[PDB]
DNA sequence: CCCTGATTCGC
DNA sequence: GCGAATCAGG
């Protein structure tokens, strides 16, 4: 998949909750923990 | 051997 | 903008 606005919203919610990158990756599907960390960085979190 | 985030740069 | 493959550890 791709970083749709929906998926980014989910990432932000879960990260702001303190879930780890691998946990978020598993919840989302379609991305690795690497992709999640990279997106967290580009979002400025 | 399970796990954590951080970074570079080809794509 | 994206994320594999490191980096740097717990």
């Amino acid at each position: 998949m791709s970083w749709t606005d929906e998926r980014v919203s989910t990432l932000k919610k879960l990260w702001l909750d303190g879930l780890s990158a691998s946990q978020i990756a598993k919840q989302l599907g379609g991305v690795t923990r690497n992709a999640v960390i990279g997106k967290v960085h580009r979002l400025g979190l």
